[PDB]
């Protein structure tokens, strides 16, 4: 059976959980887009529905969520051995790049 009916289920913000303390924000930031990527892979279909496995899809998504999570990681060790303004230093420089090919295989 269905449940909605729900109300009180925190719908004066749906979040209410952005902390903005120190660096701390930052690592639920970075984690948010990693699982952007996975979501986005075969569960999420953003604009996919005519690749599927076929050509370099394989790869590029491979080799795409990998980039993704590759400065994941290393920007959350700069959020953890790093404060927040040398965490946001290093979205600036990824924000140039963060992505890279885009289409092929997308």
């Amino acid at each position: 059976a269905d449940l909605e009916d729900n109300d009180e289920t925190g719908n004066d913000n749906g979040k209410g959980g952005e902390k903005a303390d120190n660096a701390a924000q930052v690592k639920d930031a970075l984690t948010k887009m990693r699982a952007a990527a996975l979501d986005a892979q075969k569960a999420t279909p953003p604009k996919l529905e005519d690749k599927s496995p076929d050509s370099p899809e394989m790869k590029d998504f491979r080799h795409g969520f990998d980039i993704l999570v590759g400065q994941i990681d290393d920007a959350l060790k700069l959020a953890n051995e790093g404060k927040v303004k040398e965490a946001q230093a290093a979205a600036e420089q990824l924000k140039t790049t963060g992505r890279a090919g885009n289409q092929k295989g997308g």
